[PDB]
């Protein structure tokens, strides 16, 4: 069977990355692919070592999938030379420096931009001499997911001078860290009305700090987040979390459909390869959140991956990759 090894950067207990893995496994089973997922447990050096040893060992996989980063990815690209293994870079774009090797990315910048626009929309009027104070919690500073989401935030801020970013801190995707930072920041900047977070874990942490200070998430203080953890989905449904961008946890599954087809020789143009650019993020509605909450990591089982394959498909067929395939 076509074999793929994916180097997962998260912890084996990290909600988002586990959901990403579970969706891929559902795709692997349906597509008849031999998939192995190696967790870095949040230390990029482990990803590098896992790749280094894979290239030096026997029984190499047909494909090696990895998340792009500015320090480890380049080294893995150089080490892969002459390995015979096909590489697939996901989640963020290949750089000019880095430029068979394909890639697949989502729309992180749009998510960062839309979160602020959505928060501003829900907050509603109040202007005329009054500023709208904002706190921002980003992820790991050196990661493209954080950089791209922040770029989107910066674009929205440039369009809304009334919004005053009092401070942007790096919560490193960590809930307790954001919680600790929020305890201090929300006390220092009591006029804060908006809290933009690059992920849901951090939003939930900041929300707890907010409740402890007497603030009311969803009413007098609005929060945004990215991902679809059970707690975040429930908070969105309850109205405590105001905006939740979700959908990118499905990227790995779509990637396997693409690799499955590449192995069959169904590649080239038309289908969108070898560097796919997808729009996966959606600001979830309570109804959609309810569906995702009920299904959890079993959501992939309702997706007909083999049906997404271009195999035996008429032309003009473009992959319909999206969250809608899960909510039908």
């Amino acid at each position: 069977l076509t074999s793929v090894v994916f180097l997962n950067p998260g912890n084996s207990t990290e909600t988002f990355w586990v959901s990403y893995s579970q969706f891929m496994q559902a795709a692997a089973r349906d597509l008849g692919l031999d998939l192995r997922i190696l967790y870095a447990e949040r230390d990029p050096q482990n990803t590098l070592q896992q790749a280094r040893e894979l290239f030096q060992g026997r029984d190499k996989p047909d494909y090696l999938m990895l998340v792009n980063e500015q320090y480890v990815a380049p080294q893995i690209l150089r080490l892969s030379q002459g390995s015979g293994i096909k590489l697939f870079i996901v989640n963020s774009p290949l750089t000019l420096d880095q430029r068979w090797i394909g890639s697949m990315v989502g729309d992180d910048e749009e998510a960062g931009y839309r979160m602020l626009k959505e928060l501003l929309h829900k907050l509603g009027p109040v202007p005329a001499g009054h500023g709208i104070e904002l706190l921002a919690f980003s992820g790991l500073k050196v990661t493209p997911a954080a950089q791209l989401r922040e770029r989107g935030l910066r674009r929205a801020l440039a369009e809304h001078p009334q919004v005053h970013l009092r401070q942007l801190v790096y919560g490193e995707w960590n809930r307790e860290r954001a919680y600790r930072q929020a305890q201090q920041l929300l006390k220092r900047y009591p006029k804060t009305q908006l809290v933009w977070s690059a992920n849901d874990e951090m939003a939930l942490g900041a929300m707890q700090a907010a409740r402890e200070l007497g603030r009311k998430p969803g009413t007098d203080l609005l929060f945004s987040g990215v991902n679809s953890s059970p707690e975040a989905l429930q908070a969105l449904i309850d109205g405590k979390l105001s905006v939740l961008e979700a959908g990118h946890f499905t990227l790995g599954g779509w990637a396997l459909v693409a690799l499955h087809d590449d192995a069959l020789g169904l590649d080239a143009r038309r289908l969108g390869g070898p560097d796919w650019q997808l729009s996966l993020f959606q600001a979830l509605t309570p109804a959609q959140a309810r569906q995702l909450l009920r299904l959890g990591d079993q959501v992939g089982t309702r997706v007909d991956f083999r049906g997404l394959s271009a195999q035996g498909k008429p032309d003009s067929y473009r992959y319909p990759f999206g969250l809608q395939l899960l909510l039908r």
